[PDB]
């Protein structure tokens, strides 16, 4: 029980550094950034993760720059941020000290599929309303995460909280300057990434979504493509070749093969007999080649799927009441403040 003491300037408030004490540090992820840790506050003794990175000097780190101006309830907060040095030469370190959250819906839909079992509806409108109200939320400040995937979605198995995290791929995304089409990891990549796009948009993080909600409903990955282009490949199956005209929205300069002639499949088929309409419907205006045809964020928070979360008497399987859903700021519905009518029910207001 080593107790660690550091002077770190705190996440989102003012640049006044002050010593913070944590102690019972594990390893528990890695990459090609660094170190993920857990670790109790001496003080509080809540939970962090501390995600470590190399920063080299100079140089401003994005990630952080991008996460000290966040604060929203779907999103995992920077508490602090701190640097310190080791293992190697005259290195420095960036450290984000996190709010830990247990659990991710990769795990959780994992052992439901494991156990041959679909994750109930109920636990699907929950997820991803929240997944959606965490990108209204960054998308409404122009920044892109460029990472959704089951892992980077905490959950609370006893409220249900959903949080985004792993910042270390999201950015400002500025209109005309190029941004690199290789991100997002394979099986939730968009179609004009694949297509090389560098001018793409926000709404390739709604379709990020699309393939976690369709992987929800199916138990196991819709679109998992072997590599960059198969991906593309598993993407076509079920959309069918996609139009000249939907190849210029997604990048207006390409010629990759030509593909082989291949029908769309219809959207019932893609799913198991018992799915839910609602889910389907909202599947298929997420999963769409024209970037532009996509549900925002916010339009996807009003889909109707979602309706049982508006209503007054649902509860948690638990028993428990279900998280606030509804306390939305001007700044959430900026991208369309009539869609307030929908997303904030009768009974929620005031
Ligand atoms: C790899 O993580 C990252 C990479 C990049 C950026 C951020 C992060 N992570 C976070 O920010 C973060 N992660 C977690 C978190 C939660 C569960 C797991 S676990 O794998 O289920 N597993 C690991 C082993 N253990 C014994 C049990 C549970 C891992 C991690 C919690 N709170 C956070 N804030
Ligand atoms: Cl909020």
């Amino acid at each position: 029980s080593k107790v660690t003491t550091v002077v770190a300037t705190p996440g989102q408030g003012p640049d006044r550094p002050q010593e913070v004490s944590y102690t019972d540090t594990k390893v528990i992820g890695n990459g090609s950034f660094g170190v993920v840790y857990q670790a109790k506050l001496c003080d509080s003794g809540e939970l962090v993760a501390i995600k470590k990175v190399l920063q080299d000097k100079r140089f401003k780190n994005r990630e952080l720059q991008i996460m000290r101006k966040l604060d929203h309830c779907n999103i995992v907060r920077l508490r602090y941020f701190f640097y310190s040095s080791g293992e190697k030469k005259d290195e420095v370190y960036l450290n984000l000290v996190l709010d830990y959250v247990p659990e991710t819906v990769y795990r959780v839909a994992r052992h439901y599929s494991r156990a041959k079992q679909t994750l109930p509806v109920i636990y699907v409108k929950l997820y991803m309303y929240q997944l959606f109200r965490s990108l209204a939320y960054i998308h409404s400040f122009g920044i892109c995460h460029r990472d959704i995937k089951p892992q980077n979605l905490l959950l609370d198995p006893d409220t249900a909280v959903l949080k985004l995290c792993d910042f270390g791929s999201a950015k400002q995304l500025v209109r005309g300057e190029p941004n690199v089409s290789y991100i997002c990891s394979r099986y939730y990549r968009a179609p004009e990434l694949i297509f090389g796009a560098t001018d793409y948009t926000s709404s390739i993080d709604v379709w990020s979504a699309g393939c976690v909600l369709a992987e929800l409903l199916l138990g196991q990955p819709i679109f998992p493509g072997d590599s960059g282009v198969d991906q593309l490949v598993e993407i076509i199956k079920v959309l069918g070749t996609p139009t000249r005209e939907q190849i210029r929205e997604m990048n207006p300069n390409y010629t990759e093969f030509k593909f082989p002639q291949i029908k769309a499949h219809p959207w019932t088929k893609v799913f198991r007999p018992r799915t839910p309409p609602e889910a389907i419907a909202l599947c298929s205006r997420l999963l769409e080649y024209t970037p532009t045809a996509r549900l925002t964020p916010l339009e996807a928070c009003a889909h109707s799927f979602f309706d049982e979360l508006r209503d007054p008497n649902v509860k948690l399987p638990n028993g428990r009441d279900t998280p606030a859903l509804f306390n939305f700021t001007t700044q959430e519905l900026s991208s369309n403040p009539p869609l307030a009518t929908i997303l904030i029910p009768p009974h929620a207001r005031i």
